[PDB]
């Protein structure tokens, strides 16, 4: 019988597919089909309420691994009785190289927050800084930014020159900067940039979108995925990336309790393969996301250049390069999944304010 995945699509999709799907199913006899989705938790909540779950997998927001597994839509696992150790025994909780936020996660990358512009249409001056998203008089015209609150109050935080730390023990200490005072002057930096005749903004929700967005020029910066702007680089377009005050995130599979290969083991078993040392890294040869186990991070680095192409190295290209980590901030999954319903309603009615004060 047939397990379903649920990602992202694209390019992320499509490096999960090569990289680990597709091997995973030839050895193990079990189908794997992928089905894209946006994040969250909204459609597996209504599936587990109608009795009628058709998702077996869940490629996951951080956050959502906590609230999923509270919420008791997810498996709890056995770390390392239910993943694979690494070839040379490691179990498999000191070969990914930190701790789950969740007894129901297990990693499969680590991808960054960043943003890009397109280098043949922004002009002679060129974005550097994350103050430049924010610079209307400098770099005039829209921008693309998430749809929801997270990750947006992080960067205009750091934007309004509020320090981030990015990783240490205890997680970044921007976080304890976003109580209720800096909640609301991250939301008036971004009402700011939306309301500004020489900058607004496009929400967008899909991770596609901000490399069209830009392709297209229908914006001058958009916030996005680092593996999504590196994928549409490698097609030839000619966006570059800007990393200061990027944020590190980590990606997570979880497994669906009461879904169509969960009782019969088969949904475990993909899991357990697709999370493999072999195939954490064989996704690295086609996007510019980091695999979360040690082992497959020395097989990526040991078989450099890494891409599909056996031309381009991987490693400057990682959310996890020291290039690119200069000015980071790591994601506080715990923040937002605690503190999302509350933020949230403050974000959505800012954005409701956009538009009842927007004249055509
Ligand atoms: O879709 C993407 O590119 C990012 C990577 C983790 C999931 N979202």
């Amino acid at each position: 019988g047939a397990v379903t995945v649920v990602s992202w699509g694209g390019a992320y999709t499509e490096s999960q597919k090569l990289g680990y799907g597709d091997p995973t199913a030839a050895k193990l006899g079990i189908p794997v089909n992928w089905v894209d989705y946006t994040g969250g938790l909204s459609e597996i909540k209504a599936q587990k309420e109608a009795g009628a779950i058709t998702w077996d997998i869940m490629d996951v927001y951080a956050k959502d691994t906590i609230i999923g597994c509270d919420e008791g839509i997810f498996h709890e696992f056995d770390f390392d009785k239910d993943f694979l150790p690494a070839p040379d025994g490691t179990p498999a909780s000191q070969d990914f190289f930190t701790s789950m936020p969740s007894k129901c996660a297990v990693g499969n990358i680590l991808y960054s927050w960043n943003f890009a512009y397109n280098d043949a249409k922004i002009g002679d001056k060129k974005p550097k800084s994350i103050k430049d998203f924010f610079n209307t008089k400098k770099f005039p015209g829209k921008r693309a930014i998430y749809k929801g609150a997270m990750s947006n109050l992080e960067i205009a935080l750091v934007a309004d020159g509020v320090k981030a730390s990015g990783a240490q023990a205890g997680g970044d200490l921007l976080y304890r900067k976003m109580e209720g005072a800096g909640i609301d002057r991250a939301l008036a930096k971004i009402k700011k940039l939306c309301t500004d005749p020489n900058g607004g903004c496009v929400f967008w929700n899909a991770g596609a979108q901000p490399p069209e967005l830009l392709a297209n020029g229908e914006v001058v910066m958009a916030t996005g995925w680092n593996g999504r702007f590196f994928n549409a680089q490698m097609e030839g377009t000619p966006l570059v990336q800007v990393w200061d005050a990027q944020i590190l995130d980590y990606e997570y599979f979880a497994l669906v309790k009461d879904g169509p290969g969960y009782a019969d083991g088969s949904a475990m078993k993909v899991l357990a393969e697709m999370t493999s040392t072999e195939g954490l890294a064989g996704s690295a040869k086609y996007i510019a996301y980091a695999p979360w186990r040690k082992s497959s991070i020395a097989i990526m680095e040991a078989g450099e250049p890494w891409f599909k192409d056996g031309k381009t190295n991987m490693v400057p290209h990682m959310p996890t390069a020291p290039s690119n980590l200069k000015s980071h901030i790591l994601m506080n999954p715990d923040y937002w999944a605690d503190n999302q319903d509350e933020i949230n309603e403050k974000w959505e009615a800012m954005k409701a304010g956009l538009h009842h004060h927007h004249h055509h």
